[PDB]
C-alpha cells in the first residue's frame, strides 16, 4: 500500500544530529569554518538509515529511462530511438553518468520504465507502456499507473539498501523529457511556461516558441492539481519522471540520503515533496543546472546546489559528480583531530 | 635568476587545446553539455606539463606556515602559538586539509616560510625569519627577503614536477594573516578596506573597525606600488602570502595547473599576476570562500570557483575537495564513448 509507505516514513533524528553538531564544533579549526561540509555532515547523522552517524558504504545511481508521446510535437531534436541506444550504452559503462560513477566508486543501475523499443538484455525491466501518451492533448498515464510505478520502484530502492547502498542518486534518460519537466514546474511553483522552458538538448532558439505552446496545450487541456503530486505527475509527467520521485520516496522510507541531478530531478524533487512533505529532510542538492528553469524550481525547494559547473546533461551526471562532497563530509566529522587534544582554546 | 623564471613560463598549447576540443564535442552527449567540465578539460590539454591532454598524476597540497607582526594589532583573537602548534599537527594528519587531501589521494607538503617558533621537525624549512615585521608600522620584509623566497619555493614546486606530480594545491597557516591578505587585495584591486576586510578566523564584529583601521595604517604608512606585485608582497604582504605566489609561478613555469584555495589564495593570486600575467591560464579555482573580500578579489581575476561551501578555514582545504573535480574532467575526456560509434547524429 502507497499509504503505508508515506505514513511509515521517518522523521529525522534530533538526537544524533545534537551529538553529531558538539562532536564537529569540538575539531581543530575555528567553529564554523566548514561551512556547508558542516550542516551537511549534519544533516547525514539525522538520517535513520546512516544509524546515527555521517557515512557512506555503497552508492548507487538509479537512471530512469523512458520515452514521451510529446516528442510528436517537435519540442526534441534528438531523434526517438536515442533514448534506446544511449540505455545500452549505460550497460557498456561508456556515458557520462557511468563514466562519474566509476569515478565515485558508485555503481549505475539502469531501469526501463516505458522505453518505446524492443526490451534490452541487461537493463532492469519495469516498464509501464512503450512511451507515455501525448501530454499535448491527453494525459501521460492513469492514476493508477502513476502509483503503481511509484510502488515498485521505491521497494526496489530500499531493497538495495539491503545490499549495504547508503547513498542514492536520481537520474533520468528519454527524448523529450524536458518539456514535462517545464511542464511540472509551471504547475507546481505557478510560474509562466515560458520562464521555465529551456532549450534541452540543444534545441534551436527558433523552435523554443512552439515548446512553450506545447507546454501550455498540456496544462490547459489536463487541469492538473497543483496539490496533488500524483495528479501532476499521471497527467503532465511521464514514466520516468514518476520513477525518480520513486526513489526519492524509497529512500526516505529506507531513512536514507539521495543525491538530485539537474532540472528533471527538481521537477521529481517538488512533486515527491508535495505528496509527503517528509521526504525532504533525505534530498540533498548536487549541482546548479544551466537549464532556465533551474533557478526557480530550486527556489521553491529551498535549496542552494554546491555545484556551479553549467551542466545540462543529465542522466544522473551531476548526482554522481558531487558523492565525494559527501564522503568528504563523513571524511572531516570521523578523522580530524580536536581542538582539547592540542590545548587549543578559541572563543 | 628570477628575471629568467619569468621569462621561461610557457604560454597555452593552443593545438592540443584544439585536438581536445574536437574530441570532446564528439562524445556521447549533445555538445557542451556538460559545461564547465569540458572548458576544464580543455584548459588542461593545453598546459605543456601535462603531455597534451587532460591528465592527473600525483596531486600535492602545498601548505606555506608563518607569523606575522601585524598580530600585536589586535587583528586575531587565536593566539599567536596556534600557527606552530597546527603547523605541527599537519606533519600528524589531524588538520582538515590533511584529511581532505588523503580522500583525494594528495600528499600534504607544510613548509615553514617564517614560524615564530622553534623548528618543528617533521616540516620543511625555509624560514626567513620568526615572524614577518609588523606592516601598521613598515614592512613585513626587504623586497630581497621576498625575490628570494619567490625563487627557492618557485624551485621546490617545479621539482615536484619531477617526481611525478602534476597538479599542485595550494595553501596557508598563520595566525593574522587575513589582515595582510586585505591590505593586498585593497591595494591591487583599488577597493576600499572596508570591503574587504573579513572576520578572518571568528574575529568578533565590534572589532571589525580595528581591523579597517590597521589595514588603512599599512597602506598609508608604506605607500606600496599597486603595479609591482613584488613591492606590494614585500611592504603589506607576508611570507606565507610570499610562498603562496611562488607555488603559482613555480607550477606555471612548470607548465602544471595550481589549485586555488581561498581569500588568502586569491590575494597571492592578484600578485602572481601582476607580476607575471602569463600565470594566468594556470590558475584553477577551487571554492567561493565566504571571506567578505571574496567577491571582489575573484572578479578581478575573472575567475568563478566550481564549489559553493561557505568554506572559510583556509590551509588548502578547498583545494584539497577540489581536486576530484579535476580528475573527473579528465575521466570524463578519456573514458566517455563517441556517437558515431553508436551512429548517433546531432545537429
Ligand atoms: C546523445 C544524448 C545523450 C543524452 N544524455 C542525456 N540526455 C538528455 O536529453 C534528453 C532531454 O532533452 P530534450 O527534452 O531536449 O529531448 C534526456 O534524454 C536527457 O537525459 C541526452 C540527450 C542526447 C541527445
Ligand atoms: C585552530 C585554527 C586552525 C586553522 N586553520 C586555518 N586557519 C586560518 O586562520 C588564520 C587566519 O585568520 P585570522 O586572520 O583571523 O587570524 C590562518 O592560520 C588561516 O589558515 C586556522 C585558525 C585557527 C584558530
Amino acid at each position: 500500500t502507497l499509504h503505508a509507505l508515506l505514513r511509515d516514513i521517518p522523521a529525522p533524528d534530533a538526537e544524533a544530529m545534537a551529538r553529531t553538531q558538539q562532536h564537529i564544533d569540538g575539531l581543530l579549526k575555528p567553529p564554523g569554518s566548514l561551512g556547508r561540509l558542516e550542516t551537511l555532515a549534519v544533516q547525514l547523522a539525522g538520517m535513520p538509515g546512516l544509524n546515527g552517524t555521517p557515512q557512506v558504504g555503497e552508492k548507487a545511481v538509479l537512471v530512469m529511462c523512458a520515452d514521451h508521446g510529446v516528442w510528436d510535437e517537435g519540442v526534441a531534436v534528438s531523434p526517438k530511438i536515442v533514448t534506446a541506444i544511449q540505455a545500452a550504452n549505460m550497460t557498456r559503462g561508456t556515458t557520462g553518468v557511468c563514466v562519474l560513477a566509476a569515478q565515485a566508486g558508485a555503481k549505475v543501475h539502469v531501469i526501463d520504465v516505458g522505453i518505446d523499443a524492443e526490451p534490452i538484455p541487461g537493463v532492469v525491466n519495469m516498464r509501464v507502456a512503450r512511451g507515455c501518451g501525448n501530454i499535448a492533448v491527453g494525459p501521460a498515464m492513469s492514476r493508477l499507473q502513476a502509483e503503481a510505478l511509484l510502488l515498485e520502484v521505491s521497494r526496489y530502492t530500499c531493497d538495495l539498501a539491503q545490499r549495504g547502498v547508503t547513498l542514492f542518486g536520481v537520474g533520468e534518460l528519454g527524448m523529450a523529457n524536458t518539456t514535462p519537466a517545464a511542464a511540472m514546474v509551471s504547475v507546481f511553483t505557478g510560474s509562466d511556461a515560458k520562464e521555465v522552458v529551456g532549450i534541452g538538448a540543444n534545441l534551436p532558439p527558433s523552435r523554443i516558441d512552439n515548446k512553450v505552446d506545447v507546454v501550455r496545450r498540456a496544462i490547459a487541456i489536463n487541469q492538473p492539481n497543483p496539490r496533488d503530486g500524483i495528479d501532476v505527475l499521471s497527467k503532465v509527467g511521464g514514466f520516468d519522471l514518476v520513477g525518480m520521485t520513486g526513489v526519492m520516496l524509497g529512500a526516505a522510507r529506507c531513512g536514507l540520503p539521495v543525491l538530485l541531478d539537474g532540472f528533471l530531478s527538481y521537477s521529481a524533487a517538488l512533486a515527491a515533496c508535495q505528496i509527503a512533505p517528509a521526504v525532504r529532510p533525505y534530498l540533498i542538492p548536487s549541482h546548479f543546472s544551466a537549464e532556465k528553469g533551474a533557478r526557480i524550481a530550486l527556489a521553491h525547494l529551498s535549496m542552494e546546489p554546491y555545484l556551479h559547473m553549467a551542466m545540462r546533461l543529465g542522466e544522473g551526471s551531476g548526482a554522481a559528480l558531487a558523492m565525494p562532497i559527501v564522503e568528504a563530509a563523513c571524511a572531516m566529522f570521523h578523522n580530524m583531530g580536536e581542538l582539547a587534544a592540542s590545548n587549543i582554546v578559541l572563543p
